[PDB]
């Protein structure tokens, strides 16, 4: 047992079908030392007496509140959760993981130190989160999370719309020309009703960097059919372009999300010419000198 | 009154011509309390008596150094210095004002923390300065300085000459790709005979770029009197190039930032068709409109 905060505890327990239980204590936090009653949210009636109550816990039954009683008023509580540790293995019961078998996933739109991390949960109801800086020791990178929110646009996965989280995080210092010779480690804390997960990750900026989708692409008619098709870098990416540089791809639409989905051809400047004469003109961008992750795809029309 | 170092005392003096003269007291630094009398560096004889001397100050014949003694030998002194205030306003007649109404004006040749102060003096004569960051508070931006010198050059302003003194000063702690968000503050502490002034000044390292001219400016003629003129970056200015770029100004003379007419290139070479007059060059930063370098010129010579 260990505690995670004031009054709850987090209780790991091998979950291999004859593993005994775990053995906890429970203190009052009272001067008072006599007649002291139990109580639990999970038992009708009182389950124990003394200053310190003793009990064997191996399913949620034994979990949740533990409140202390004299006299008929209540006098503190103490909350448990549970940590599965099946077959040696800790439980990834809450989340459900992407198509690649990830559970966390971060993303920066730019250099800042800014970016954010989701996931996908198997049950939506009575979920808390926490994500902060793991391990915390000298020479980590040090990162200041918000809190979780509940994204309404829900994530198809195979033939289930599973629902999103997703947090903000900003790195306290950068230099964003410096290379950096450490990953970010984060780690989230998942509960889920009685229930204790944790997960980490780590990474480095440059291969989570994810620009947005260029902005005001246009179309210009020319002689023969062709058009120019023109755009700019997103507002979102790191300045100046001079050195922090984006290429671009273009693909052509007669009526798979991630760079390599579809075919296109590359241009590094923000226009090019094109004959299409029907259909969808589309255009994507990556990082020039580093394979980080591409942007949404921009769409226009190509009037007829 | 107050405390400037030890043994070196500040009085505030109004010098309003009815004003009355402050009242100050010293003590002598002995174990000893009888037979104590006093002298001062500015009145002959003894001018007191007792452990504690009280006098009335209101011009600079009460100031300097008074000393107590005992038995014919020195016990102890202490040095008054006074800090004029006529009108309600701090006096400043120690420096020289430049082309505008600022005392101190300071340059960086680059972005790496490092930059230099100088004044001017009305009269170099019993001068001692001190430099310092200002407040120290916490999210102060934190300066390390040397000792002033005085320079070589002398300046002219309207058709007098003044003398001037110089300090290097470094920032303890420096990203220097980071954006400033608060300005570094200057106190300079001037002191000439028995009068002390105090001067102020707050900037960003972004606003004092001065950076060198372009270094191995040359020239290559080429036939029909064209010439290549080619330079490269200084050595002192910040890298990478490609984040901290510069663009130059090429100038033809037949015989600073805005004040001549000339072509802007943001390359590093140029064609020119000058037939023996002088070609020149100077750079500023790409990206910001910070004060333009020192003019290199390079002879015009017509070969090949
Ligand atoms: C991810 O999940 C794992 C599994 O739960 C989790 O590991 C647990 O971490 C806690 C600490 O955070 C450990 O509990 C400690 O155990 C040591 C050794 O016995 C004790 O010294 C500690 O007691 C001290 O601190 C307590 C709290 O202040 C005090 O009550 C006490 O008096 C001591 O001062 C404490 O009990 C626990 O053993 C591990 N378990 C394992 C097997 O790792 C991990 O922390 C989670 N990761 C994140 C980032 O949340
Ligand atoms: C620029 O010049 C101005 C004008 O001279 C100058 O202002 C003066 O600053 C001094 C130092 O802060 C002030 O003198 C102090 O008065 C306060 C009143 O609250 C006292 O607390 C101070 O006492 C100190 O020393 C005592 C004896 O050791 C300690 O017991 C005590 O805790 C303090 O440490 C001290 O007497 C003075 O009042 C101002 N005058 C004004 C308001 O003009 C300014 O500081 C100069 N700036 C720089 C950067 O030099």
């Amino acid at each position: 047992m260990w505690e995670l905060e004031k009054d709850v505890y987090v209780v790991e327990v091998d979950w291999t079908p004859d593993a005994p239980g775990e053995t906890v204590n429970l203190t009052c936090d009272t001067p008072e030392e006599d007649d002291i009653t139990w109580t639990s949210d999970q038992r009708h009636g009182v389950i124990g007496s003394g200053k310190t109550l003793t009990i064997t816990v191996k399913e949620f039954l034994d979990a949740g509140q533990y409140t202390c009683h004299k006299g008929g008023e209540t006098l503190s509580h103490s909350h448990l959760l549970l940590h599965k540790k099946e077959n040696g293995i800790w439980s990834t019961e809450i989340l459900k993981n992407f198509k690649n078998k990830t559970f966390l996933k971060c993303e920066a739109p730019n250099y800042s130190g800014r970016f954010t991390c989701s996931w996908l949960v198997q049950r939506n109801m009575d979920l808390k989160f926490n994500i902060k800086s793991s391990s915390s020791s000298p020479d980590s990178r040090a990162v200041t999370c918000g809190m979780a929110s509940l994204s309404a646009e829900k994530v198809t996965l195979d033939q289930r719309d599973y629902e999103k989280y997703s947090v903000s995080c900003q790195e306290d210092v950068t230099c964003p020309t410096a290379e950096e010779t450490l990953p970010i480690e984060l780690a989230l804390e998942a509960r889920q009703q009685n229930k204790y997960e944790n997960y980490s990750t780590s990474f480095f900026i440059r291969d989570i960097i994810k620009p947005d989708p260029p902005k005001n692409l246009q179309m210009k008619p020319l002689k023969n059919s062709q058009v120019e098709v023109s755009w700019e870098y997103p507002d979102s990416w790191s300045t100046p372009h001079s050195y922090f540089s984006l290429k671009f791809f273009v693909r052509i639409q007669r009526k798979e999300e991630g760079c390599n989905q579809k075919g296109a051809f590359l241009v590094e400047k923000t226009s090019t010419e094109v004959q299409c004469k029907g259909g969808n003109v589309c255009v994507q961008a990556q990082d020039r000198y580093y394979n980080s992750s591409c942007s949404k795809w921009a769409c226009v029309p190509c009037r007829v």
